[PDB]
């Protein structure tokens, strides 16, 4: 099993989500970079694998649900099976990360990409170890009722290139974002 990475797309008032969508109009191009980095495995005959939480499971449009090319995992404490189009089900980020160095998994896992919503990323970013955040910075305000945990500068470096990541400001429907990844390692 390779990196463990979170990726989001952010407000600058720090909104992911408002009544179980996005805060935003949809942005086509900020999500082909999403299914792009996600999908993409740098070691042959292997997949990702996204973890989420329920909520952001059916936040996604049935059309594309699964996220297709990748396992599809699911956290819920109250689910009895994956949802309908799922792959898997864990009742904990640890039992989800378990999960993929079990026989099952563990030689079809590549990268691990948490991918929503704000307890799993909260919990991912607070955890020991070697950790990479792709950061979509939505460059304006937007009324949310989801937020993005704080960033700790003193632990997470922001890089200042990364192959397969454009650096300059992008716009779409009027709203313009860049594209960041940060790194710790402790
Ligand atoms: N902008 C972005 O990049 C993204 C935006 N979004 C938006 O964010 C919102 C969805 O996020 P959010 O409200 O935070 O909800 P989540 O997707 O985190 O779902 C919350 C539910 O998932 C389960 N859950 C969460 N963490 C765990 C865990 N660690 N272990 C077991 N179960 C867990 C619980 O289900 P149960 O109660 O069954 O135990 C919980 O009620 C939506 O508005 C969505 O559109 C989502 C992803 C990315
Ligand atoms: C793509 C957003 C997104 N972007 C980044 N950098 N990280 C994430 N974790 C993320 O969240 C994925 C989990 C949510 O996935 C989706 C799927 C599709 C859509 C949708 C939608 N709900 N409605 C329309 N019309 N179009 C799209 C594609 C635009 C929104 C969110």
């Amino acid at each position: 099993v390779g990196s463990l990475n979170c990726i989001v797309a952010v407000s600058q008032n720090m909104g992911i989500g408002k009544n179980g969508d996005l805060p935003w109009p949809p942005l086509r191009n900020e999500f082909r970079y999403f299914q792009r980095m996600t999908t993409t495995s740098s070691v042959e005959g292997k997949q990702n694998l996204v973890i989420m939480g329920k909520k952001t499971w059916f936040s996604i449009p049935e059309k594309n649900r699964p996220l297709k090319g990748r396992i599809n995992l699911v956290l819920s404490r109250e689910l009895k099976e994956p949802p309908q189009g799922a792959h898997f089900l864990s009742r904990s980020l640890d039992d989800a990360l378990k999960l993929t160095e079990q026989p099952e998994l563990a030689n079809k896992v590549d990268m691990v990409w948490i991918v929503g919503g704000s307890s799993v990323y909260k919990e991912a970013m607070n955890h020991p170890g070697h950790l990479k955040l792709f950061v979509t910075r939505i460059m304006q305000d937007f009324e949310s009722d989801t937020f993005f945990p704080e960033i700790d500068l003193e632990k997470y470096k922001l890089l200042p290139e990364y192959p397969g990541v454009l650096s300059d400001v992008q716009e779409e429907k009027g709203i313009k974002y860049k594209f960041e990844v940060y790194e710790k390692n402790d």
